[PDB]
């Protein structure tokens, strides 16, 4: 089972945005986790769009990790919507063009997100 992960974000004007999305791509394209990633845009003209991305890619099942704090329209109504899944907060399973496409909860209440907080003043690393 080839699997693929496509990191989805949104805030996209500011400075250095997709840099900092493109470094977690690298870094876990590096450590072997996914066969492949890829980085993807909510909203208009910012290319690709996760549509495009899923279907670039030479996945069996691809996972969609929407890169965002909030959980908000972004995530429970128009990424949904582009990739024909049920609206609403949650994992959600299914198919893409024939394809196995999980999106996945935003990252925004993960504890992780809790600890990168807290080490932005510890500097542990």
């Amino acid at each position: 089972m080839r699997r693929g992960l496509v990191i989805v974000g949104h805030g996209s004007q500011l400075n250095h945005y997709r840099e900092v999305m493109e470094l977690h791509r690298k870094r876990i394209e590096e450590s072997g986790a996914f066969d492949e990633v890829k980085i993807a845009f909510a909203a208009r003209k910012r290319r690709p769009m996760p549509d495009e991305a899923i279907r670039e890619m030479n996945c069996d099942i691809i996972y969609v990790v929407p890169l965002f704090i909030s959980y908000g329209l972004h995530v429970t109504e128009d990424l949904p919507d582009l990739l024909g899944f049920p609206r609403g907060r949650g994992i959600k399973e299914g198919e893409f063009e024939g394809k196995k496409v999980v999106i996945c909860e935003p990252i925004g209440e993960d504890y992780f997100v809790t600890y990168a907080i807290l080490n932005s003043v510890f500097r542990i690393g």
